[PDB]
């Protein structure tokens, strides 16, 4: 216990069901500066997305091994990390109330890490890396059950945009071989890097319920940028429309149809997506929003969103849109937020495949929602 063959036998949490219903789950941490005696290391937080009063892992006394018991759902999914730190006066009030665990978590998160054991780590959104847990019962996910690798791979270029003065890395990638569908994804260094989409999309294409198409991943640079050009930004779009789609036609063709052209965002990109359709649906006519920021830019839920404001007003309108429209329960207020955004999207609910999923803020959840998405939204090309 604690020596490193006892270690080597460790790769990850472990679980064994409890009910038919329930998971019982054991996480372990070495600590790599040893033992209590030389250890800077007080207090290990375990932070779950979706699920995290908090508690901190427990030390054996005499060794390195931190470690920690939960329960979850038997088809529970989301993503986790570790947080070891040298300073325990941070949760140490018995309970606190809210305020004190924004404040708390803020302080915290800055020395976050995956799961070093855990093979399922990546470099994610918020500053932070994150492990994956997948329990038994978990949903399925269409094509991540089933990675083939790719015959060719993606093209990453530069593109050097005249109306934004930036340039940013964009990642073409075509399934079929010889008018393919267009599938812009936002997010486009982390569907590239982060998470490779590619032998997802191979895998679908080839058990052919995914068209041979062209997917285009745009990066968002940094998080300035992408604050800026993600939500609600006209020059990022017509800057794309311009500049971006014609340099993509010379290396990969695609159909001009807009009925079977995709935009797919998560959060801010969920937000941009809509917006593409809502102002350019001759261009872009299939919508995929995932846990659409749809409160922006309004801290709160006080006001509605810009966008919803703006479709009350009748300034804008959702004509010739067919929109996949997904939010998680354990994000409840952004939920909140997409149910809102679909009762104003009333006249149009024919053409809206509304997806409230069992999920979080978790690019673990979104990712089949993603392959789900253009599944639903190219099947009428296969009539």
């Amino acid at each position: 216990v604690g020596s490193e063959s006892w270690w080597q036998s460790k790769h990850g949490p472990e679980w064994q069901r409890l009910n038919d219903e329930m998971f019982e789950v054991t996480f372990w941490w070495r600590d790599p500066q040893g033992s209590e005696e030389y250890s800077t290391i007080k207090r290990v937080w375990v932070y779950i997305t979706g699920v995290t009063q908090p508690q901190s892992m427990q030390r054996i006394a005499g060794t390195d091994v931190w470690q920690w018991t939960t329960q979850l759902n038997a088809n529970w999914r989301g993503s986790y990390c570790f947080i070891p730190t040298e300073r325990d006066d941070i949760f140490s009030a018995p309970s606190p109330d809210r305020l004190e665990l924004r404040e708390g978590w803020r302080k915290l998160l800055p020395q976050a890490i995956a799961d070093p054991l855990n093979p399922q780590s990546w470099k994610g959104g918020l500053g932070h890396a994150v492990s994956a847990l997948e329990m038994p019962q978990a949903p399925l996910q269409p094509g991540w059950d089933c990675p083939q690798a790719p015959e060719i791979p993606a093209k990453e270029i530069i593109w050097k945009s005249e109306r934004l003065k930036n340039s940013r890395r964009v990642w073409i990638f075509t399934t079929g071989d010889v008018e393919r569908p267009l599938a812009v994804l936002l997010d486009g260094e982390f569907w590239a890097q982060s998470m490779p989409v590619w032998p997802v999309l191979t895998s679908l294409t080839h058990r052919q319920q995914l068209p041979p198409a062209v997917y285009v991943l745009i990066d968002a640079i940094d998080t300035t940028h992408r604050a800026h050009e993600l939500p609600c930004n006209a020059d990022f779009w017509l800057a794309v429309q311009q500049e971006l789609l014609p340099l993509v036609k010379v290396i990969a063709p695609f159909s001009d149809r807009a009925d079977r052209t995709v935009v797919a965002g998560q959060s801010f990109g969920g937000l941009s997506a809509l917006y593409a359709g809502l102002h350019w649906p001759e261009r872009f006519g299939c919508v995929l929003s995932q846990s659409g920021s749809y409160w922006w830019p309004h801290r709160g839920g006080q006001q509605e969103g810009v966008l919803l404001e703006k479709l009350k007003a009748g300034e804008v309108s959702a004509e010739g849109l067919r929109i996949v429209l997904e939010a998680g329960i354990r994000e409840p207020m952004i939920m909140r937020a997409n149910q809102a955004l679909y009762a104003q999207l009333h006249p149009i609910k024919e053409s809206i495949f509304w997806r409230q999923v069992d999920g979080g803020h978790d690019a673990l959840c979104w990712r089949g929602g993603l392959m789900q998405g253009l599944i639903d939204l190219w099947q009428p090309l296969f009539h």
